């Protein structure tokens, strides 16, 4: 089997991206984001406390002749930016573009904290990193791709992520006319339940390309590119302006500046990142001070490859017995 879904971004920023799951029997449609970094499908529901429910499309179970308690069944997770989210669990079917999983576990938020319930384009996440990291107790429960796994054509899925525009989310097949040249694998890390993987360096705009070796994860559900202090300093350094911001909690440039790009190497290969890629615009409405979409890790305590450095390639997330990540240019 495979699965082709649409994924989309919730604004004019890519802020993060939502793609359409159907849950239950009959369908109820939410649009999730998908997170190569985080393992729990969780969903607001009909049990989300109410006074946090501002305009999501919620999971009601009792709607659904599928659906089945997992009785006992917790979760709670917490996220990058302080977020988090709890509640208990249901199993239903599951389906992304025609790709269809029966007994999946439906994670019911009880509970979100306000940056979810701000944000009325998120229904809830699908993880898609590695089971390992799921949250629910007293039983883990394994992700849609890894229950998926074995009867997709091909153990993988892909993420073709937009700028400024829809992509695509692809299970068991690779579309060979969604990139150009060839696709470069490199090996993973499933130590820390992570798509983690160790670029061969960097280049800022036409700069020559500096070999090292950077550890980070490819984490589809991180809006920024989140690299090592050194790196990012180097980058800000070329354009005018620019200054990290206690204040703002980051690198911020003038807006009328013409970011450059910024490589990075997977293997011999390059990906380049426009630098269009990199404006996420005004701090504040009406500023002109813009903020960075390159960012320093040193306070995360891993490197991050989000969504400013996956959306400019075509990215295989191979989930064979031993798995790797594929990079092309598109
Ligand atoms: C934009 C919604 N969101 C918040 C945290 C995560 C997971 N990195 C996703």
């Amino acid at each position: 089997s495979t699965g082709s879904a649409t994924t989309t971004p919730i604004d004019s920023l890519d802020d993060a991206y939502i793609t359409p799951v159907q849950i239950g029997t009959p369908a109820q449609t939410l649009n999730l984001d998908f997170d190569t970094g985080s393992s729990d499908l969780w969903v607001f529901s009909s049990e989300t406390t109410a006074s946090e429910v501002d305009g999501q499309t919620i999971y009601t179970p009792s709607k659904s002749t599928t659906a089945k308690l997992l009785s006992g069944a917790t979760w709670s997770i917490s996220y990058g930016d302080g977020s988090s989210s709890s509640g208990d669990v249901y199993t239903d079917t599951v389906s992304v573009g025609g790709l269809t999983v029966t007994g999946q576990a439906v994670e019911s938020a009880k509970k979100v904290s306000s940056s979810f319930t701000e944000d009325s384009t998120i229904d809830g996440l699908l993880g898609l990193a590695f089971s390992t990291l799921n949250t629910v107790s007293p039983t883990q429960q394994k992700t849609f791709f890894d229950n998926a796994k074995a009867s997709l054509d091909s153990p993988v899925f892909t993420a073709d992520l937009g700028y400024h525009a829809p992509g695509t989310y692809n299970f068991g097949f690779i579309d060979t006319t969604a990139y150009t040249g060839s696709i470069t694998y490199t090996a993973v890390s499933t130590k820390q339940g992570f798509w983690e993987w160790t670029s061969t360096g960097y280049a800022v705009g036409s700069g020559t390309f500096k070999s090292t070796s950077i550890d980070g994860i490819a984490d589809t559900g991180t809006t920024l590119l989140y690299l090592p202090a050194t790196v990012v300093s180097a980058y800000w350094a070329q354009v005018s302006g620019a200054k990290s911001s206690s204040s703002v909690g980051g690198y911020v440039f003038p807006c009328s500046a013409t970011l450059p790009s910024f490589t990075f190497g997977v293997g011999s290969a390059r990906i380049v990142i426009p630098g269009d890629y990199i404006d996420f615009g005004p701090i504040s409405t009406g500023s002109s001070s813009c903020f960075g979409g390159i960012q320093s890790s040193a306070g995360i305590g891993i490197n991050i490859f989000g969504d400013v450095a996956l959306k400019a390639a075509f990215v295989v997330f191979n989930g064979a017995t031993t798995p790797t990540l594929g990079f092309a240019s598109k």
